[PDB]
RNA sequence: AAUUGAAGAGUUUGAUCAUGGCUCAGAUUGAACGCUGGCGGCAGGCCUAACACAUGCAAGUCGAACGGUAACAGGAAGAAGC
């Protein structure tokens, strides 16, 4: 029900005095489908750990979205240290057409539909928060027409 | 009811990020090669030497234009081995 789902997993050095000290950092996502979309990075000493302790960062911190019924209600462009991410309604379309590290955030976000797009230097950290950054930067149209005066 | 519309992955380093190129996952062709190979329908078949060519054929028709008859179906002008 909590819709998590880790993306990558890779492993670090230390090169002690001693030799080199072999840890292991994780990257995993959790949500639901209506918004509530939270993400973990994770370190330890074993995957297993480091994906646990990933998984309970994921918990906390989840931020909402203003999703529309499966889509974004308008196209949105998030910026971050060395990746962009171009996301665009899409209606219809019997599904996503992004890639990895990108369609395994959306679809745990729950959004079926929407063109997502990665331009720049493809670090899955770095993408995931970029879109993470562009879909709270996202605004609903209840929200902008109640700021606004929305007389539509 | 007549363009509703987009995937990434590996590689610099003891590990990180970015820049940056390299490689691969798709279609597609007048395709060639290797292996294999049953049939049918449709399409295609000198991209190179506008290099050179044996041989045969691809533009003749009209006698309702004409002088003509080499023909010859020759009835027929004539004759007959009858």
């Amino acid at each position: 029900e909590l819709q998590e789902k880790l993306i990558a997993v890779n492993r670090v050095s230390k090169t002690v005095k001693g030799g080199r000290i072999f840890s292991f950092t994780a990257l995993t996502v959790v949500g639901d489908g209506n918004g509530r979309v939270g993400f973990g990075y994770g370190k330890a000493r074993e995957v297993p750990a480091a994906i646990q302790k990933a998984m309970e960062k994921a918990r906390r911190n989840m931020i909402n979205v203003a999703l529309n019924n499966g889509t974004l209600q308008h196209p949105v462009k998030g910026v971050h240290t060395g990746s962009r991410v171009f996301m665009q309604p899409a209606s219809e379309g019997t599904g996503i057409i992004a890639g990895g590290a990108m369609r395994a955030v959306l679809e745990v976000a729950g959004v079926h539909n929407v063109l997502a797009k990665a331009y720049g230097s493809t670090n899955p950290i770095n993408v995931v928060r970029a879109t993470i950054d562009g879909l709270e930067n996202m605004n609903s149209p209840e929200m902008v027409a109640a700021k606004r005066g929305k007389s539509k």
